[PDB]
DNA sequence: GAAGCCGGCG
DNA sequence: TCCGCCCGGCTTC
């Protein structure tokens, strides 16, 4: 097993920067609003120039103005930003066994049977995607290279902006042993605050404690997880499936309960969704708005994946599941996501 | 099955 | 130390 992921470099920022070269070497930041109840905006994603003036992403505005007065700040472009994904994934793909869309800037690439096994071509294959996609959209990103998924993530994480983290399989052990517990995806904040007062500040903690113990304050499934990586037993493979959702919402000329006047609608939408699709979903969820504009949504999994012709008549029922779960109370707009992609 | 609560993520 | 046509795990009825 030879990972290597990539993910990109401040992403946003970094793309406003690629077209407009002015900003480059200036505090940058990207700005996203909602129209909801209040207008107010927050930051999406900031250059290296204004994280080094304290702005981070999710910042309220107003705050990183009063740290970053001298910043410029723009809206956001996500087709733009989508775009550049869409390109640079591409030329990913061509370096990889199998390839797993994580997120808008972040992929893993298994890449063992491309550099046979060697994990030192690895790492030269790694340089030569860095050298790559920075000649071609001029995008830097960070690097991981590791024997699974989520140490080559985690070295990443530890060698940004720009950066080519490595661990060995000589040096996992080690790694592991010395790795802090909040540092661990799937551990956020709350987590780590509830297990430092439980005695557990490093992976290796884990060990000592019976699992029941820990059970109690994880879950379920972070407690097996945990247990699996601490003991180097995880070796979740790299899918060919993309995680980045496609959906398209419409609005209703008026309120309606009548399927009659909606599915004409929903028809429209799914093939607006499966048009921004390369793959086949295996998940299709009809959401709906009601006049109250509260929130009204069911999916169906699919092992096999849906096709365009048959998401037609699952996305009527769910609608008409919706209804029946809801009776007299009228819908405003309607839309349909996909997700869990199957790709190549 | 499904509503709702909660931690985590992008 | 913030919001999501959020999203999944888990607990509960
Ligand atoms: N509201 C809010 N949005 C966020 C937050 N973090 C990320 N986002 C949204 C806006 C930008 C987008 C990408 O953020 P990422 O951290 O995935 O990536 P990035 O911007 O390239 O930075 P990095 O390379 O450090 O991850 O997701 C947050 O804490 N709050
Ligand atoms: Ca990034």
């Amino acid at each position: 097993m030879i990972v290597i992921f990539v993910d990109f470099d401040y992403f946003f920022a970094q793309v406003e920067e690629v077209l407009n070269p002015q900003y480059k070497g200036k505090p940058l930041v990207v700005c996203v609003y909602s129209g909801r109840t209040k207008t107010s905006g927050a930051v999406a994603t900031a250059n290296y120039e204004a994280r080094k003036l304290g702005v981070k992403a999710g910042m309220p505005i107003i705050k990183a103005m009063q740290i970053a007065p001298s910043a410029i700040y723009v809206p956001m472009r996500k087709p733009i930003y989508e775009a550049f994904s869409n390109r640079i994934m591409n030329l990913l793909n061509k370096h990889a066994d199998k390839i797993e869309v994580a997120s808008i800037d972040e992929a893993y690439l298994d890449v063992t049977n491309k550099v046979e096994g060697n994990f030192e071509n690895g790492i030269e294959l790694a340089r030569k995607i860095k050298q790559e996609i920075l000649e071609k959209e001029k995008i830097t990103v960070t690097v991981g290279v590791a024997p699974n998924k989520i140490l080559a993530k985690i070295i990443a994480d530890k060698s940004k902006p720009n950066g080519l983290g490595v661990i060995r399989p000589t040096e996992v052990q080690d790694f592991l042993n010395e790795l802090d517990i909040d540092e661990i995806p799937g551990i956020g904040s709350v987590l780590a605050r509830r297990l430092n007062e439980l005695g557990i500040q490093k992976l290796r903690d884990i060990l000592s404690k019976n699992y029941n113990e820990l059970e109690k304050i994880t879950g379920k499934a972070k407690a097996l997880y945990l247990l699996k990586l601490a003991q180097n037993k995880y070796s979740e493979p790299v899918e060919n499936k993309s995680k980045i959702p496609h959906g398209r919402y419409l609005t209703l000329p008026y309120n309606t309960r009548d399927v009659k006047v909606i599915l004409p609608y929903l028809k429209k939408a799914i093939n607006e969704a499966y048009n921004k699709v390369n793959g086949i979903p295996m998940r299709i969820t009809v959401i709906a708005i009601m006049e109250d504009l509260d929130i009204l949504s069911k999916g169906k999994k699919f092992k096999h994946g849906i096709s365009i012709d048959n998401a037609y008549k699952v996305a009527e029922d769910l609608l008409r599941e919706l209804l029946v779960r809801d009776k007299r109370r009228n819908v405003r707009r309607i839309g349909v996501k996909l997700d869990n992609i199957i790709i190549n």
